[PDB]
């Protein structure tokens, strides 16, 4: 049975606060760190149960996760069953056709021992909690770096920096979530280590945790906007409307959240807002060949690359349940300033903004790493298409800094190719393990 009282809340629910801080730390004097981990952190770690009840959301929601080197600093030599986690993300960078030479230097190594995720409706409240932690831990905790993040303002609340509504699609955990139309339904052990049908044996104290893949993904927003205007397909509407269509073709949803598979030529903001309808699709359409039809959604669209649905078989009618083991829970939040007047006018980025990307999964090789390397970065994925060369994911697809060839985006001609510069630039990140709450004051403090 899924013991949600013992699972950290960001994993299955998300913090859902206006402001978040990712506080990346090293451990000194581990015996002292441990005493404070047990006395000061464990009691204020927010659980799934706590966050699932709108009446027990804490003022400051706190989660904590440890890198491989952080667990080792705590004297934990156990095999958590994940080679990617053990090796650290810097060693995995070439899997994604990037180089750590481009990373924030603190990520390009294994000095980071963990991350504290703090979330609250104001930054003052976060800062007070950080000050309390630094006060009680003293020098046994050392801040290496941090990243502040926020829900975007006004009509962009819940949208990422390019302007698209985010956080729509997640796997439903069988026995825990009430599935929405079209939502994949997966065994708990796809996300939670040691939960139902996790095939990898874990240390006993690690049952109820998850691996957290963090990526600091800069977004080149003025450049993206200008690209869409410059490449907008011909049509009856305003130039901006035609540019908007191209952007929707790249993501697989309109900015409103409406999936293009269900509304391929025009936005439907009412559909985008409706969780009962906005995920209710499989990419299959009766009367169309799944292997060649890109009129509803390109084969290269971001969401189609990252959850293939009927492209990997299974039910043609919703819900499609394919590739459940390749599911990830996403808890990303935007970072950086909004686009400034001068950046928009010059079509040029000056300040860094983007997505503080967070993915949870029980097996890094099946989740984030797989989606990036085997799907998004693979010009021949999905398989069995005509033309066979789908191209790269236009949002996240990487090829060692080169422009990406992306096919199928133009509704007028599915064979038309575009060469697209990166609009998302990796600054690196790390793989962490978010332990069950019991382990925080338990094994990890022993
Ligand atoms: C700055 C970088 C990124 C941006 C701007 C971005 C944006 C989006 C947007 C707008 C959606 C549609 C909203 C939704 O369906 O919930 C989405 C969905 C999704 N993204 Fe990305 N994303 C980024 C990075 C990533 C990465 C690195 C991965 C994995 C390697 C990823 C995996 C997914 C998945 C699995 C979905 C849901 C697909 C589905 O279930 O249909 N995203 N993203």
């Amino acid at each position: 049975s899924l013991n949600t009282i013992d699972i950290q809340g960001d994993i299955l629910v998300g913090m859902h606060k206006q402001k978040q801080l990712f506080y990346f730390f090293a451990i000194n004097d581990p015996a002292t760190f441990k005493t404070h981990l047990a006395s000061d952190i464990a009691p204020v770690v927010a659980s799934v149960t706590q966050l699932s009840n709108v009446a027990t959301q804490p003022l400051v929601a706190l989660n904590i996760a440890f890198s491989n080197t952080g667990l080792l600093a705590l004297g934990v030599t156990d095999n958590l069953g994940d080679s990617l986690f053990a090796n650290g993300q810097a060693k995995d960078a070439t899997s994604f056709k990037e180089s750590t030479s481009s990373w924030v230097p603190q990520f390009a190594g294994t000095g980071i021992h963990g991350v504290i995720i703090l979330a609250s409706d104001t930054t003052d409240l976060i800062d007070q909690q950080v000050a309390s932690i630094e006060s009680t831990f003293g020098s046994s905790i050392s801040k290496l770096s941090s990243l502040s993040a926020s829900i975007r303002p006004g009509n962009e609340a819940g949208h990422e920096m390019f302007g698209f509504l985010d956080g729509i699609a997640q796997p439903a955990i069988n026995g825990f979530n009430t599935p929405l139309p079209g939502q994949n339904i997966v065994d708990a052990g796809v996300i939670i280590t040691g939960a139902t049908n996790d095939p990898i044996t874990r240390p006993s104290w690690a049952v109820g945790g998850s691996f957290l893949a963090f990526r600091q993904l800069e977004q080149l927003v003025p450049e993206f906007n200008k690209y869409l205007l410059d490449n907008a397909p011909a049509g009856s509407g305003s130039l901006q409307a035609r540019a908007d269509l191209l952007g929707a073709r790249m993501v697989g949803r309109w900015k409103s959240g409406a999936p293009i598979d269900l509304t391929p030529t025009a936005d439907d903001p009412a559909l985008g807002a409706d969780a009962q309808r906005n995920n209710n699709f499989t990419y299959s359409h009766a009367g169309f060949d799944l292997g060649s039809d890109q009129s509803h959604c390109p084969f290269s669209a971001h969401i189609r690359k990252t959850r293939p649905r009927a492209d990997l078989g299974g039910s043609l009618t919703p819900p499609n349940l394919s590739a459940g083991a390749n599911s990830i829970m996403r808890s990303g939040i935007p970072y950086g300033p909004e686009v400034t007047s001068a950046e928009s006018a010059s079509n040029t980025t000056t300040q860094e903004r983007g997505l503080a990307f967070v993915a949870y999964q029980a097996q890094l090789s099946q989740g984030f790493h797989f989606l990036q390397q085997t799907w998004a970065d693979n010009a021949n994925f999905p398989p069995g298409k005509t033309p066979a060369t789908v191209g790269l994911d236009p949002i996240i697809g990487q090829n060692n800094g080169q422009p990406r060839v992306v096919n199928g985006l133009l509704p007028s001609n599915s064979s038309a190719s575009l060469s697209i510069p990166q609009f998302v630039v990796s600054h690196g990140g790390e793989y962490f393990f978010s332990p069950p709450i019991s382990a925080i004051g338990g094994r990890l403090s022993a």
